[PDB]
């Protein structure tokens, strides 16, 4: 039937009151929400780049220390899931719709609307591949990295439940079962639901802007949300039995396309240009790390950071409890120090080769004297990955294959994670049977379609963000509790 | 009776012979000056700067390997101190007064007379705080770190007494005594004296530049002296029995008072332009570290570093004996890491917070707009921290509470600096009796009278400078000494 | 007797080969060489950036890591030298002849030519000095420390002969023998030749420039044959019995005669800010390290690379084969974290040190408003030297002192890399016998010669470019296989 703490009844309580707060105050919620969401990012972006670097020097501290030669499970344990298909089965699952809907809007908005003030356009070219490689590279999968290696070690060197409840046991000891461990389990399930409806927001919005621009239709008010419920349907079925569809298989066939249709891209664009841009902006990124990552923006104020800066890092650490437990069911055999070396820097590679294959391709075309693509970001960020793919051969093969990635992106990631909320809001692995995924599926779609009509990208910037602010203390809690729980376990060993 | 190594003798003999040349030929002695200033640290400025960098750098070295895991007085030894008392009671004798000084004139000064060329004011803000950071930051704290541990290591484990004479034990032999190592103990006196002048100039330069700024007295040049004469009467009298103020409670509530005062300007200030510009300053000092740290103005020679950087070196080289000595007085049973650490990062780290907090409340009120600062700095850079306190509410009671608090700022370090030097013109703990104490704190008020009114600032700067020339190479011997000791040592265990 | 494997007789082959290309259809081989060299640099100068940074990364790393605790020959192998003749015999024979060439016409072109844009003219010279930091600094010294680090461990500690063929032992075993080693010596050999003949062409332009601008003279191309063959001459009747030269004693007489020209021109310079602009230049050089040793100028599209960076990094590892092999047979007993730090900093911090006093006293002329040398590197670059000794007291001795330095520099390497040829050509070290030491030296002396008369400067580039290309794949295959066959070495420790 149904089980339950009582992180389950206030957590469907919380989401219907921002339902009502979302459809039965139509028009004042779309001045509630971007004031909130601006106060919020003006007051703490400086606790969310603190949050993040501390974050991301502590894994570079763990992988390279004498905690990194704990192995995950003992030492007996074994690796199991042949590491090649697991770094891409770690990212099928854990990553997008960020390499398609923001590959190339996001270098381009920075070509044009710079961070801070800049002289030419080299230059601001430059910045724009810097900041983009500030953004998808080693502090969006630090955070991962962390999460999922104290999740990771805490399920299994330590024999408790694979729950964010129970990662401060020896911070805390027993008592976290007693409501107060009830909260951070709360705004465990509020910030997966949360950032995972974002990612359905923006899945829908850039397939809609692509049925738009390719053959020409008409679908913005209505439509929208039976693609949304079309997709939370295949999703279901996809848990649902007759195929196990979206765990192992799916991943392995969607990083095998993706990686085709970069390929593609690379060899069909100037490739010349995007192997040099690759090579000098990841090294223009590594000299100029601690410049761009700590940089707060505090003298000029121009808020370029409370719309890309801060809210990335709050979407990356709002979609931090679903990929960390699932790369801490995954990873059973791992060394710590080889585990976030394989979730930091090699996916962080990956992240990186993308948005040079994508946006130094996409600034060549730019910088060779073809604005239009500057127009097309200028009129609405979402059609800028098939702006791009207009100057290419194949252009609607190209475009159809795009959206078939961006449909296997969230249809992986959405399946990945309502197993993950059940385990949060269950407390055990097998239970319950299977009905309550398809209720937390059916949630998703509903929280993504009531932000999307109460407000356009700003509604789901506005909700990853507050859900994520309070995840800043409960990161750097939770990176303290490991260290002391690593420091309890290599004592413990002889 | 007296006690009479030949130190006393002829350091007594420069003092006073500087005392008559100073007297007689007064308008003669400032062509000879402020020219010889010049040309010491244009001719040693490169020296300066590879002395400080390789001290800092051996410091991180040392922290970081396994010559970090030597403890001091033996590895049986327990520290007792009570760390967070440790921690304020090295600040107290130690840090200050330069925060009261130059927290506010020092980053104005670099805002409006740029070091090098700038192309707007935020860049030019920008690059004063990182000038700024590079001044009262690590570079500040790796010399300190550096004495506090060569003499806490060879007066603890080598069972020496603690004076500059015993610290180059290694490189030589039994030869320190015969007049070759007497040299080092008069050029430590002579630092530690011609610092302390040079530091009370400094304090008496300002406090009545305050009383000038509040109540419109005038007090040059005649009742200056009687600010000398009574601070340091109370000084004297904390040297004095009865009570023994000025060592431990007198090092705990001023810093208690301090941390007030700055949480007070913290608050009452811009605090979210504060904490935001804090992460953003020092994470670009750390990231244009080496840029600014070798920096010779060698292209431009503008000659900026002369009066500021090298200044800042020879101050520090300067002090080193001083609160080296007091610092391995104090810390009996750390850790050489821990040491390292606790001396270096956290109270380089606190510096940095109080720069942050004053000279970023100023930078930010001078791009707000109100340019009475630029002005008040460009008259005299005494009453720079009077003029900022104008404009924050309570404006008497926060420039009276700044006036105490420079005033048990340097009569602290007055009395810790008795305690070094009639410990090193001594070589023994106990012995004298005190009557010495009393003639070397008037000997130190006696040539503040002197540089004084031969001059402002610009003798103190040309005393500390020329004083502290020839410590670059007693620093670098005493390095190279110092890791020849550890070497020594680390092979004696088992 | 001959030794014959079929490496001697296709070097042979593919050398007259290239000679007939040569000598035949002039204006051909004339428009094909520099449209050749150019399209295999823009082709491949981010290949040729990214094996340089990972063969110095690499040095880093298995210098600092516990591959650095083993010792080539065996644990008591008493590596014979002093480590002052190891370095100035090192240094001697392993570099040339480019800090006579391009110490003051490599700074100049990059101030008047700058690489990047920049806005000053201080900007531009700081650019100027770190860009020749990047090309004479760690980077250069890194791939002679991985090749003769390589050859000395495989070498000394598995019993196999100082040949390339021998040098991927654990990555084919014994399949090395078949013709399969055999293209690695071909290309070995070839490269080790033509960076050679590029020395010497370099070597005799610069003798006749400036024996042009000494004397008045004119200089007819059969002129320059005869200097050649001369040169060669003299170096074959070292390399005859009787007296031998060195086989250290020429080294260290020339190490000698450069260091007191070197400090001749440091003490009759500008030596203050010859000093202070080494100190800035080498920091200012280890700040932007990270982006200048990756920068491709992939946005710009200049081309300033493909004359400058890519021939140097071509022109280092063409070289590699001699000077790690000579480095290999001169130290016997080096531990590698030693080898590693003796090839790699000392060296690198000497030619730092020779660029900076030679480049930083020629723009410190041009800054001062003496801009002849400006013209005068406009003109031709081979008289940049003899133009800035013009500026300077004793003008002839020390252009004639520059002169003999000159000759000494490409006599060195010469007889010296006869062996080298020899060593590799035959299979067995030594045994020949000296019959073939003279056609190889007489055979870089033609090759030198048809590179001179078929095109300037750019047949030189061309052909290192042209054999530098294969050996970044050589040097990566060369670099896993030295990880692996110190990770199978260090575990048979017991």
């Amino acid at each position: 039937l149904v089980i339950n703490p009582p992180v389950f009844i206030t957590s469907i309580l919380l989401i219907v009151a921002l339902i009502l707060t979302c459809v039965l105050f139509p028009e004042k919620v779309g001045v509630w929400f971007p004031a909130a969401q601006l106060a919020v990012t003006s007051n703490f972006g400086w606790f969310f780049v603190v949050t993040v670097n501390v974050i991301l020097i502590f894994a570079i501290y763990l992988a390279f220390s004498k905690f990194g030669r704990i192995r995950l499970g003992g030492d007996d344990a074994e690796p199991e899931f042949t590491k090649a298909s697991w770094f891409a089965m770690l990212f099928s699952t854990g990553m997008g719709i960020g390499i398609m809907f923001f590959s190339i809007a996001e270098p381009v908005s920075h070509f044009f609307n710079t961070p801070r003030p800049v002289d030419t356009d080299i230059e601001a070219a430059v910045q724009a591949m810097q900041f983009t490689s500030l953004h998808w590279g080693l502090h969006a999968w630090g955070i991962y990295a962390m999460v999922g290696l104290a999740l990771a070690f805490f399920g299994f060197n330590r024999k408790l439940p694979m729950t964010f409840r129970s990662l401060f046991y020896p911070f805390w000891g027993e008592r976290i079962h007693g409501w107060w461990g009830h909260i951070i389990d709360i705004l465990s399930a509020l910030a997966t639901v949360f950032g995972l409806s974002t990612s359905l927001g923006l899945g829908v919005i850039q397939i809609t802007a692509g049925l738009e621009y390719l053959y020409g239709w008409e679908i913005s008010p209505m439509m929208q949300a039976g693609i949304i419920l079309f997709v939370i349907g295949i999703a279901t079925i996809s848990v649902f039995s007759g195929l196990d569809k979206g765990v192992k298989i799916l991943s392995n066939a969607n990083m095998y396309i993706a990686a085709s249709f970069m390929l593609l891209i690379f060899i069909l664009g100037p490739t010349l240009f995007i192997m040099k841009g690759y090579v000098e902006n990841t090294g223009a990124y590594l000299a100029n790390f601690i410049d761009i990552s700590t940089w707060n923006d505090t003298y000029l104020g121009s808020g370029w950071q409370n719309v890309w800066t801060i809210f990335y890092w709050a979407w990356w650490i709002a979609w931090s409890p679903f990929v960390g437990s699932f790369i801490a069911r995954i990873s059973k055999g791992r060394t710590v120090k080889e585990f976030v070396l394989g979730v930091l820097i090699v996916p962080g590679l990956i992240t990186l080769l993308w948005m040079n294959v994508f946006g130094g391709s996409a600034l060549h075309t730019i910088l060779s004297g073809d604005v239009t693509m500057i127009a097309a970001v200028k009129a609405d960020v979402s059609t800028a990955l098939f702006v791009f793919l207009e100057n290419f051969p194949f252009t609607k093969f190209l475009s159809i294959v795009a959206i078939i990635l961006i449909f296997s992106f969230f249809i992986t990631s959405s399946d990945s994670g309502s197993l993950v909320v059940d385990n949060i809001t269950s407390g055990s692995n097998g239970e319950s049977p299977v009905w309550q995924r398809v209720f937390w599926s059916f949630a998703q779609g509903i929280i993504a379609i009531v932000l999307l009509w109460g407000g356009g990208l700003d509604a789901l910037q506005t909700a990853v963000i507050i859900t994520g602010l309070p995840f800043a203390v409960i990161l750097l809690v939770m990176c303290y509790s490991l260290q002391k729980g690593l420091k309890e376990e290599l004592a413990k060993s002889s």
